[PDB]
């Protein structure tokens, strides 16, 4: 590795992982599985209803969006959706356990699939958990490989299964 490519772990992070992950768009969209969507994967509804997601926006960002936000806006409810999901793992008696055991990386890779899941999902992973507390890469990433999260919206999860195999970021690498 050159000098440049050791420097280049300093520059990943769980923020700069899941901006590649869930990209940055400004108007709402639909997500793979069809879910209102905006900013860096901020989730606004599973309802169908684009009165509803547009009502869920301008709770979250608190001013009349219209559908519409802006980059920092989509940076602070990116901040703040991490922060949940950081929490959300930090305070379950399964979760907790396995996120410690893990190197900090695959910490990243951790937080990163209960953003994407939530909590109780990721939580149900009972086997991949075990595999990964027990440091089993390649079992692990075989398992979230069968997973519908991962089988409905490949190019979503591919990276974070290939971190949880690794530990390293490549997967991030020459995008
Ligand atoms: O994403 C599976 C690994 N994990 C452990 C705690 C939260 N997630």
């Amino acid at each position: 590795p050159t000098t440049e490519n050791l420097y280049f772990q300093g520059s990943m992070n769980i923020f700069e992982m899941l901006r590649i992950d869930e990209g940055l768009r400004l108007k709402i969209y639909k997500d793979c599985e069809g879910y209102y969507t905006i900013g860096i994967g901020h989730l606004l509804t599973k309802s169908p209803d684009l009165n509803a997601a547009k009502s869920e926006l301008d709770k979250a960002i608190g001013r009349n969006c219209n559908g519409v936000i802006t980059k920092d806006e989509a940076e602070k409810l990116f901040n703040q959706d991490v922060d949940a999901a950081v929490r959300g793992i930090l305070r379950n008696a399964k979760l907790k356990p396995v996120y410690d055991s893990l190197d900090a990386v695959r910490r990243c890779a951790a937080i990163n699939h209960v953003f994407q899941m939530g909590v109780t999902g990721v939580a149900g992973f009972t086997n991949v958990l075990r595999m990964l507390q027990q440091k089993r890469w390649d079992e692990a990433a075989v398992n979230l490989a069968k997973s519908r999260w991962y089988n409905q919206c490949p190019d979503r999860a591919k990276r974070v299964i290939t971190t949880f195999r690794t530990g390293t970021w490549d997967a991030y690498k020459n995008l």
